[PDB]
């Protein structure tokens, strides 16, 4: 079961596998086996896909 939250990411269009670094520093300090994926939601967002389990 994954969460989806769409953070704020310093690119205008950030790739996602920017996004899922960024997501990953920001939740889990940079371990990306918390997040499935992650994808540019907006203008500098990207919806990270958290996963709780």
């Amino acid at each position: 079961e994954e969460t989806e939250e769409p953070i704020r990411h310093a690119k205008k269009n950030p790739s996602e596998g920017e996004c899922k670094k960024a997501c990953a520093d920001a939740f889990a300090n940079g371990d990306q086996s918390k997040i499935a994926k992650a994808e540019n939601f907006k203008d500098y967002y990207c919806n990270c896909h958290i996963i709780i389990h």
